[PDB]
């Protein structure tokens, strides 16, 4: 239900990313070694903390109402920020803990990440329409960089491990890419900037997102032999 | 003093994270060895931040009301959750740099700390009252993880330990198990949960049970052998 | 254009924070070697978040009015604390960096910092009187605390290093001691505190110490041979 409709996309997220957890802790009973259940410890962690945004929506708390100074009233929920702030580092994390990236360089992109989702909060919360495009635009040139950098710093760092680390890496990599890039769009596209598409359009187009980056992620690094 | 008199143990609760605050610091002066060092240093800043968050609701800063769809007025005093956000992963560090666990298994704790901490805090703002409860289990479910990793896991990296070193730990645990286990209970008791206990009756229960799981914790911790 | 004028210092911030970052950004492209790599990143993301925040006031954004129990209504810039609570850690961290002051000394100072910064933001939205002064002097306190601890300790950490290190820490040191011990007397002096002067003059003295203490510093950290 919620403002538009776009709660049974909310639900459905819940559950696609409580049942992705379900399978990962599932997948990850009989396992000793420490490395390879770190990867099991943040991977369980990020659809955890996205089921509960989810639900969290789906009740109506993740939800306020911004009047912007064009009269406009725009249906924002800004727990998704929340929630990305913390997975998306933990996304960056596990990759660069798959890369073999160093302390330094994973900071630094984490860094550059918490920058990019805080600039888009500020985007998503203000008032101002040139603030709201301004913003937008800088959480966007943040995000580039953040995929250069991921793409040439963790590529690097991966370049001498086996073929099978490699390998995964270059699916997450890609994974990472094309999915993370299509945010901005969707938010240009939805209620929060253009408005080309309602409410239940642009849940349904987050919560695709939000599955394919966390549970298809998880899904491809845990079943790995790279993590092994 | 507050809306019901519990002020009195805002501020009571204040001067007793002082005072513990105090001993510790008068009992660290000469600490020259830094691992000990370091043992002070957390113990100090969680009265500390304890102490601040206290003095922040005894002058009414951090409470909110929140009316409940139900109808029913709920007076929130949420400057207590930033207090824990920071404070129990800190303590968390300090048994968990006592049991020489490492900074994997003490990062994996202190997410699933975090992830009770924020769950429990949208249980305690959300309007939709099978929310707050929703909410509510899913803090207790992550709580019993907490615990059980605790025992389990920072058990099993201490047990190859001294014997100081053990008892402390065994000790330090059995505070956590105890006390922790009753903050949802108390949430449950109080006034956001089935309120058979008014206001003054549940600041009273967690003005004890912060005071035994930060002074109490924080003396067994250091005036321990273990630490030296 | 700001409430009272003061739009004029949150813009020229912005474009000096802007223009440092952008400076620092061509100094460091060439730069291969980690170490002084981790210098450029740090020293480049805190005046990258502080020209976000700038831009973010100037627009209007992180901007609230609190109404005191006097009957003053104050115009509270809250965004800076957003701004400080994540560039004085980093600030820290460069300098404990170059300091080669250990992860337990630099977390420390990071705490009382946090510390800090909280207790003023507490300070500094409180409606209650005796409130906004006792947390006023709380955060002095720690102040206090932290630029002793940075001078003896990092003072300390610093001594076996070479002369160009030694040199270009007790430089750093000092534009911290005194450029920091100023933001107290602002909060005192301008609209939050006293009033002596008001949102106008209090936001220009808030600009050039933003931009001593992050562009000047990052100037003098980043063109010492020390760090590179
Ligand atoms: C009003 C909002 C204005 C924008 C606020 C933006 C706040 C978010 C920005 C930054 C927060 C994340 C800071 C991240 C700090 C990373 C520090 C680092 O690079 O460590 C490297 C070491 O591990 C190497 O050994
Ligand atoms: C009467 C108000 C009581 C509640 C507010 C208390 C605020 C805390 C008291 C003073 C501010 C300084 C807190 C500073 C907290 C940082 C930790 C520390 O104190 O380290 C001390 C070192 O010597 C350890 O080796
Ligand atoms: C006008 C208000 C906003 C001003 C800043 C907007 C642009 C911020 C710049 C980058 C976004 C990420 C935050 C800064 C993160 C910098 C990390 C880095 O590795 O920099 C590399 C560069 O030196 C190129 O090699
Ligand atoms: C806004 C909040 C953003 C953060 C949210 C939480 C995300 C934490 C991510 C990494 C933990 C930091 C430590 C990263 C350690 C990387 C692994 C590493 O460095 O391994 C080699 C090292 O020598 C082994 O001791
Ligand atoms: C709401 C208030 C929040 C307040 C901030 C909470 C977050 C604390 C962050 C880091 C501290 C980590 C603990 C410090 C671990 C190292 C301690 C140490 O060894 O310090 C040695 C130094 O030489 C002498 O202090
Ligand atoms: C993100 C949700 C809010 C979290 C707020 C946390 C406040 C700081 C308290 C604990 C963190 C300690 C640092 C992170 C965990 C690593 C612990 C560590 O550094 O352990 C070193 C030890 O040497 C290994 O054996
Ligand atoms: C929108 C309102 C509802 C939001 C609900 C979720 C809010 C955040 C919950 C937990 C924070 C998780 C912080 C995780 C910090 C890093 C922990 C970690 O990395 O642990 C594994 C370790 O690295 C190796 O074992
Ligand atoms: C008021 C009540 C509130 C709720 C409180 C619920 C109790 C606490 C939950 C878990 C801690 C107990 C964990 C039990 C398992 C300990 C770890 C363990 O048994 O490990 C294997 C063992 O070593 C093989 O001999
Ligand atoms: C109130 C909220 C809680 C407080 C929020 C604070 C946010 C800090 C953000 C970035 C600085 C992170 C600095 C982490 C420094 C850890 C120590 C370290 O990395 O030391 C390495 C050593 O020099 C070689 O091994
Ligand atoms: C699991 C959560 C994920 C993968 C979140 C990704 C979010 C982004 C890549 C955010 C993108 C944004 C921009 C780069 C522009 C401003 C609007 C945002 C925040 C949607
Ligand atoms: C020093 C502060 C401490 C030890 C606080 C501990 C708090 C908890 C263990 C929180 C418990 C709760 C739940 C597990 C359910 C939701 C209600 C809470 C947040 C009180
Ligand atoms: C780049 C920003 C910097 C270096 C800001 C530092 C700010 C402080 C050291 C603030 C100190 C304050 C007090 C000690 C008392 C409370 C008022 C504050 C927050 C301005």
């Amino acid at each position: 239900l919620g403002v538009e409709g776009e709660g049974i996309w909310l639900a459905l997220g819940t559950i696609g990313m409580l049942l992705g957890m379900l399978y990962f802790i599932a997948d990850g009973l009989d396992v000793q070694d420490p490395r390879q259940k770190e990867f099991y410890v943040i991977t369980i962690l990020i659809p955890a903390i996205a089921a509960a945004s989810y639900l969290s929506m789906f009740f109506g708390f993740g939800l306020t109402e911004v009047s912007l100074a064009n009269g406009r009233v725009v249906d924002v929920y800004w727990a998704r920020y929340a929630d990305w702030l913390f997975t998306t580092p933990l996304l960056l994390l596990d990759i660069g803990l798959l890369a073999g990236a160093s302390q330094r360089d994973i900071g630094a992109l984490v860094g550059i990440d918490a920058f990019m989702i805080v600039t888009g909060l500020v985007a998503t919360l203000t008032k101002v329409v040139v603030a709201r495009y301004a913003f937008w635009t800088i959480s966007t040139i943040s995000m580039v960089f953040l995929l250069y950098y991921l793409v040439a710093v963790f590529g690097e760092a991966v370049s001498d491990a086996d073929e099978d680390t490699r390998s995964t890496f270059n699916a997450l990599r890609n994974i990472i890419l094309v999915t993370w890039a299509i945010y901005p769009v969707a938010w240009l596209v939805g209620t929060e900037g253009l408005a080309l598409t309602g409410l239940y359009g642009e849940t349904l187009l987050f919560m695709v997102l939000d599955l394919v980056a966390k549970v298809g992620f998880g899904f491809i690094l845990l079943r790995s032999r790279a993590i092994m």
